[PDB]
């Protein structure tokens, strides 16, 4: 495989992450502001520690007033899905594509040799890669 | 219910739709360009005729070269999910929220009295509504 994940992933600076210390409130606000459905969760050393989505934050697994009240408090660390499935930068693009097409996963976190979160490869990234 | 769906939905002009005549190619390209996972499908009279997502277009329900080849041809009309669940503009926001929180649906199409697609209400729209 000559194409790598690092060539088509979403870069670190352009990522919107969240820490386990983050409150559900500001997490939801970040979701709204950045038009997203979830983020990866990192620690202070920028190492991936989990994944968290809207259904985790709103605790769906309930209605409007429940959210009204919810936003008035548990944290991301207690709601996030810990230790997701991960790829690297040097990872062949076709393998990541295999995951993102044979499974129900749309997003795979991309880390480096030290476990530091350095990006995110999405299904849309793969489609774009096929288009470019 | 005093809050309505039309107050917090995604407006018509700001929508990214697709017709059944649309090819899978340009659909995927629109997905990439607009950072989205799917669109509502309308006819020429702007009436909602279906819904289509990335998994429908890539026919996941497979790998990178399969997409390579796929983009070189069936159309949206043969892949879209026809006649989705719908809300109106005058629809109470709390009911739509009930749907978007008690179910696995993140997006509900918003039509008018004539069946014309006039918007889209999302889970993020509900969260934002709770934040505003």
């Amino acid at each position: 495989g000559v194409y790598t994940v690092g060539e088509f992933m979403t870069k670190k600076e352009d990522l919107h992450v969240v820490k386990p210390t983050t409150t559900v409130d500001e997490a939801l606000e970040l979701l709204v502001e950045n038009r997203i459905t979830g983020f990866p969760v990192i620690d202070e050393d920028w190492k991936l520690v989990g994944l968290v989505s809207d259904y985790d934050l709103l605790a769906l697994d309930t209605w409007k007033t429940f959210n009204a009240v919810q936003k008035l408090g548990k944290l991301v660390g207690d709601l996030m899905t810990p230790a997701p499935l991960v790829v690297e930068e040097k990872t062949n693009l076709e393998d990541a594509a295999k995951i993102l097409l044979e499974t129900k996963y749309r997003r795979l976190p991309v880390v480096d040799s030290d476990g530091k979160l350095v990006g995110i490869i999405t299904r849309g990234n793969v489609v774009r890669a096929a288009l470019q």
